[PDB]
């Protein structure tokens, strides 16, 4: 069920996940839900995703700790548009470490975002390098190649049916790719079915702005990107 805290909506997808949603009101598009997800490892919670803003980030902590009274151990943010680091600092004022791709830390400032602390790099093969991701515990962190930007990354939840491609994307009824602005046209498609190649035992695909869909979002995401080259 959705629960409501303040702006936001929280629904727990398993045990251990919750996804969280924030809203912005977007003359010509309506209300914009964003989701990133919230997962308890031992005694403490780990973070994906900031919502759009710093006062609802603060909101997504200020639900943790009412509901699950948890440390939050640390966030990675999934690429450096405002959905998903938006509220970086909130994160930083509540003294949270920060991760996302090294690239996504790069283009932050001049995306008006805060970097996070912390980046990730990855191996020749998309796997995030453990070393730089300590204590992720069950996130399992996957560069998947360009897609909806250079540096969108994706993540699985070990012991959950459960993956999360972020902006990169599209539900199953999706009618675009949508905002193309700082997508790789050429490689898309390709990064897209390294994401499902990556993740094969998630039956659960959670969406970045729509509820989970099947597999069927991740091949209908790969068909409309060939349709970019
Ligand atoms: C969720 C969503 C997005 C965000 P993303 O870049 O991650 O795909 C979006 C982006 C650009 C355009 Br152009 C339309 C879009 N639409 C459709 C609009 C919302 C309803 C009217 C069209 C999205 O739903
Ligand atoms: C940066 C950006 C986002 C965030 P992301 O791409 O990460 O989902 C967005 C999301 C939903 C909608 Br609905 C429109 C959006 N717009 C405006 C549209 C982009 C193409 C024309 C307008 C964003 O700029
Ligand atoms: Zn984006
Ligand atoms: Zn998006």
């Amino acid at each position: 069920g959705d629960q409501r805290f303040g702006d936001l909506v929280f629904r727990q997808l398993a045990p251990n996940v919750w996804q969280h949603t924030s809203y912005l009101d977007m003359p010509g598009f309506g209300a914009v839900a964003s989701n990133g997800l919230i997962v308890r490892d031992g005694g403490r919670v780990l973070v994906v995703d900031t919502a759009w803003t710093d006062d609802q980030t603060a909101q997504i902590l200020n639900w943790i700790k009412q509901e699950i009274n948890l440390p939050v151990a640390l966030a990675v943010v999934t690429h450096a548009h405002q959905d998903k680091m938006g509220g970086m600092d909130a994160l930083h004022a509540a003294g949270i470490a920060t991760y996302a791709n090294a690239l996504s830390n790069q283009l932050a400032p001049q995306e008006g975002m805060v970097a996070a602390q912390h980046s990730l790099t990855f191996a020749a093969n998309g796997w995030v390098e453990p070393a730089t991701a300590p204590n992720f515990g069950p996130l399992k962190v996957f560069y998947p190649g360009p897609g909806h930007t250079s540096d969108n990354i994706t993540v699985g939840i070990d012991g959950t049916d459960i993956a999360f491609g972020g902006c990169l994307i599209k539900d199953s009824k999706a009618k675009s790719l949508g905002n193309l602005g700082d997508a790789d046209t050429e490689h898309y498609a390709a990064s897209a079915r390294a994401f499902g190649a990556a993740f094969p035992k998630a039956s659960m695909i959670v969406m970045s702005h729509s509820a989970p869909d099947s597999r069927a979002a991740i091949t209908h995401t790969a068909r409309m990107a060939d349709k970019l080259r």
